[PDB]
């Protein structure tokens, strides 16, 4: 069972309790975007990332208590209609906002709360190539190469889970000069059980800068519930410090993975690294999510044979 | 063998490599004091903690290259005479400085380098009580109580090493309401082998604030050697982040220990905690060092019986 988060008196995580970190409720975000939460009926802004002024032009204490009707008059009606009470928490509303400089808006609903993520923003032959791979190994190779071409990441791996939850790099596409990880295996604890569970529900996550301090969300508890705000569905969620350290020690400045899900079970990850911090553009992330779903379908087919 | 320190490309320490942390050369200090290093012949200031202006009234780049003859005209001759080339690195010169507000100065020599520590500053019946204890347990109890009375620390333990380097609290004096650690045992890795080795040579160390960021020493390499500056003999040395985290998880804001050395081997520690950060005053530290040496002598006697 999860430890309380750090802002509810919980301990700092060590290797003795990797699996107890409540990674879904860090009460903080990554600094390359801003996050607000708002009441799902009134649109009242309830919580604000402390960097909100960087992206939204108003300080957290000024945004607090204003409504989405006032702040986002052109989106608020569409937002309400798209995300009614009781919809799945993976259902998203997306908009491109004009700002005096575009800003990508992504919204999802958890219970009675709307979670709004703001970040700056600017194939058919590839799909057929995945379809055309004659065996699992070839599929893995095509997938990693395709994703590397799409994203420009220094390394793209297909990381496969064994039944004991150990992991192995079974294919990779890599920049000239990087060491090989192909065939290397890793303990189950490197991607602990609560992360694997989260990754079965929320299919993409990332750390754009593995040295960047998390930006608090405040007030940290959702005022509706006096309880932590679920951020498993927010790509801007702060990453576990244990994993950030693993990445820094690996010389990785930016990391992103997409779940490969087969028969409702986490089969593996498309796992990406960059040496230098790097924000994969929002449109490239959406494409990569779609490729993950397509790869998932293809892996199910090839491994059966 | 030690990893390189973090400023020479070394990794961040994890539980897989506790013993490889080069804790003696962190290239940084605790913020409750200031540290300079100076050439042992010229007195030229070679390195400066980045907080030097807080204590010394001049910025690091202004202090750099000035001589101790200019900066400390009243102490420099005595300092030279007290710490000639080739003296033991545990030999100290101490002075009380008048400042516009006293400042404790502690100096030692390592090779051709003088290491100067600056921090703010403001029994016979007890010794006889240690002498008078009729057995090891009673000695342990008297020692912890005496140290607690001297220091005001919330907890004072006698932590004894077993031959396998596991540790046990064999006596303690504690504030009302604290849980007992008496009889609890701990793995050898909690005080890893390079720490135990350091603690056989340098008999007192502390962390005054277990949440305080370390203050860099710059330039970080000694310009004499283009190599790290040994800080094992400096009480202001930054503490291992692994240990700081252990203490925070324990609810300890301030920690200090004194080595108990029997037949040249590390027998145990007088180990002190405070819940709130706390700078044990310099004069109290000197007294506590002396009590450690006296306790060491007494333990040798009692355990033989
Ligand atoms: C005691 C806790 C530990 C720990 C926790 C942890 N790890 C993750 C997430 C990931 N770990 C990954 C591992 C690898 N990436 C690689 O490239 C390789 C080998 C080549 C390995 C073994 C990966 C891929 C992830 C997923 C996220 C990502 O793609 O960047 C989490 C969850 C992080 C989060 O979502 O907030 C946690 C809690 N990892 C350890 O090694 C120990 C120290
Ligand atoms: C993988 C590394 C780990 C680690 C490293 C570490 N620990 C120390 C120093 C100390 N540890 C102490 C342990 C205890 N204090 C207690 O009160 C109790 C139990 C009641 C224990 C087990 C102590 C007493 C010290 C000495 C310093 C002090 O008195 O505060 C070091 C060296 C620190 C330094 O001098 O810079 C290191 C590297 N400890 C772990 O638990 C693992 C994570």
């Amino acid at each position: 069972p999860f430890f309380p988060p750090l802002y509810l008196g919980g301990p700092e995580i060590t290797t003795e309790n990797c699996e107890r970190e409540p990674i879904h409720i860090p009460g903080s975000i990554q600094p390359h975007g801003a996050l607000l939460t708002a009441d799902g009926h009134s649109g009242e802004v309830l919580q604000m990332s402390l960097n909100a002024a960087t992206f939204l032009g108003q300080e957290p204490t000024v945004l607090r208590g204003q409504t989405l009707a006032a702040l986002l008059p052109e989106q608020w009606p569409a937002l309400q209609a798209a995300l009614p009470p009781g919809c799945p928490d993976a259902l998203q509303y997306r908009a491109t906002l004009d700002w005096p400089a575009h800003l990508s808006l992504t919204v999802h609903r958890v219970g009675e709360l709307l979670i709004l993520e703001f970040e700056p923003t600017e194939l058919r032959n590839a799909m057929f190539a995945l379809e055309s791979a004659p065996n699992l190994r070839a599929l893995a190779e095509v997938a990693t190469q395709t994703v590397r071409e799409l994203t420009g990441f220094d390394r793209v791996m297909l990381y496969k889970f064994a039944p004991d939850a150990t992991g192995e790099v079974i294919a990779e596409a890599r920049r000239e000069g990087l060491h090989a990880f192909l065939g290397h295996r890793f303990p189950a604890s490197d991607i602990p059980a609560q992360a694997r569970a989260l990754y079965t529900r929320h299919l993409l996550r990332l750390t754009a800068d593995t040295r960047a301090a998390a930006v608090p969300l405040d007030p940290v508890l959702n005022p509706q519930t006096n309880a932590p705000t679920p951020l498993g569905g927010a790509v801007l969620r702060a990453t576990s410090p244990m994993h950030m350290q693993y990445l820094r020690n690996m010389g990785v400045g930016s990391s992103l993975s997409v779940s490969v899900v087969v028969g409702g079970q986490l089969w593996g990850l498309i796992a990406c690294h960059h040496q230098t911090p790097y924000v994969l553009p929002p449109d490239l992330r959406t494409t990569l999510e779609y490729l993950g779903r397509l790869l998932s379908l293809q892996v199910q087919v090839k491994e059966a044979l």
